[PDB]
């Protein structure tokens, strides 16, 4: 048992994947940068839930960017995202952002 709030991150103390879908029960917006940009603007990519899997998400933009999860590789304030991982666990909802990186820039395709 416990209860409180929360302002700060804090590295020896992350919320669990349990107490972080839980938390939000509503869908949580969650932003990414452009392939090979930054300043320009970023998109929006909202999920119904956080349990949701990284790799469902790579889908979402995938389309847009029309680029498969395999080749786009999306990378987190901890680091490289797994598919295998959900965002809950790694702290993720109505407050992180994500950072989307192209596999090899190609070169002719400018923004």
């Amino acid at each position: 048992g416990s209860s409180g709030s929360s302002g700060k991150f804090d590295e020896s103390a992350l919320v669990p994947e349990d107490q972080f879908l839980a938390q939000h029960p509503g869908p949580a917006t969650i932003r990414v940068s452009k392939p090979n940009e930054n300043d320009g603007q970023f998109m929006e990519i909202t999920v119904q839930s956080l349990s949701e899997n990284v790799g469902s998400l790579k889908e979402k933009i995938a389309g847009e960017i029309q680029i498969p999860a395999n080749k786009q590789k999306l990378s987190g304030k901890a680091g490289f995202l797994k598919d295998n991982m959900s965002l809950a666990h790694y702290n993720v909802g109505a407050g992180e952002i994500l950072t989307l990186s192209l596999r090899e820039r190609s070169g002719p395709s400018s923004g």
